[PDB]
């Protein structure tokens, strides 16, 4: 029918939103404003309070200041994934080690399974992250969630994305990811496809990925040109290298970027949506590169204005929000479905 989910399409999902009613605080809708890293000492940038009128986004959610732990919001999000045809929810994971995290992960898996959506984990740069506690955490996540019907596998293996994987030396990664490594996961119950973050130039990233024994790489950033890896004119050559070296390239595409409510000094990274034309151009480049899998930045990174989740026009006494302009609130979901179709036609 051209409506089925695609299980090689990964959409980055954030579960860090709170409401006073459910979480005791409108978590993340309230957010600190970052000081300007070039702007000198004694800045008092303040905070966005997460009131109805003033939230930590340049856009405004159709669903309002929602809780990521509200089962009724989760239902709606899964129906949005079905509309977008995105079969894998790539869940931010911060190793909070608290009952609230454990509850929310279970609720997300349960809601996903009702709609045949799958869940994989996006392993964030949590405090003191290293290959030993990464192994322990991979073991824990596979043990706790690996038998859940919504847990993702690709050809029998779990898949993890590793954000800011460059913060760990290749010599450490080798211990975890080479078949001969001291603490290897290869050939164990806990083996997985490990997808590292390709940032800078090939002279740096090619030996990094090889020496670290990653199974593949992704690029994350929604803003074209932010890094070498997030410059789509490089994607044909990145794919050629991947294929020559037995690696899985999962380029990241997004609909735009803007984070100036929380980073007022970061305007150079703004990428305008142009009624969908930015998203179309980036998704076309991914497909043309001939890749096997695509990642989407993001479902709901509202702070960075990369979300495909529905947004609505809103002007409050405190801020005039951006919105989807000439397009309807669900335009980026239905346009994602269009591109998933073009991607499948290519596979
Ligand atoms: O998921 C990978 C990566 C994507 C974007 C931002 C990163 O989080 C940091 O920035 C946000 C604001 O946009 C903060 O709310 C988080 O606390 C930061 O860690 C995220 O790691």
């Amino acid at each position: 029918l051209g409506t089925e989910l695609d299980y090689d399409t990964f959409c980055f999902y954030y579960d860090w939103y709170g409401s006073e009613a459910i979480d005791g605080q409108y978590r993340h809708w309230a957010h600190a404003i970052a000081p300007d890293p070039n702007g000198g000492s004694g800045q008092n940038p303040g905070t966005i309070p997460g009131t109805q009128e003033s939230i930590a986004s340049n856009f405004y959610p159709q669903l309002g200041r929602y809780s990521s732990s509200d089962p009724n919001i989760l239902t709606k999000h899964m129906d949005m994934f079905v509309m977008a045809r995105t079969g894998v929810l790539a869940l931010t994971w911060w190793n909070e080690q608290d009952e609230t995290e454990a509850k929310r992960i279970g609720l997300i898996l349960d809601a996903a399974d009702k709609k045949k959506i799958k869940v994989c984990f996006h392993l964030e740069p949590y405090p003191s992250r290293n290959v030993q506690n990464l192994r322990e955490n991979i073991v824990k996540l596979i043990t706790r969630y690996g038998n859940h019907p919504a847990f993702y596998r690709k050809d029998g293996k779990p898949l993890f994305f590793i954000y800011d994987s460059y913060l760990i030396e290749p010599s450490e990664w080798e211990k975890l990811l080479s078949p001969g490594g001291s603490i290897t996961i290869r050939n164990t119950a806990y083996d997985a496809l490990m997808i590292g973050l390709w940032t800078s130039s090939p002279t740096v990233q090619r030996p990094f990925i090889l020496n670290a024994h990653f199974d593949g790489f992704y690029t994350y950033f929604a803003a074209t040109g932010f890094t070498y890896g997030s410059t789509p004119t490089n994607w044909v050559s990145m794919q050629k290298w991947a294929k020559e070296n037995g690696k899985i390239f999962i380029p990241s595409v997004g609909p735009g970027y803007i984070d100036t409510r929380i980073r007022p000094w970061n305007g150079s990274v703004i990428r305008t949506r142009t009624d969908g034309q930015y998203y179309d151009a980036m998704y076309r480049k991914a497909i043309e590169a001939g890749v096997s899998a695509i990642s989407i930045t993001s479902f709901n990174q509202w702070h960075e204005g990369s979300q495909i989740e529905p947004a609505v026009p809103y002007t409050s006494s405190e801020f005039t929000y951006l919105d989807y302009e000439n397009r309807e609130p669900d335009y980026y979901l239905t346009r994602t479905a269009y591109w998933v179709g073009k991607f499948r036609e290519s596979k």
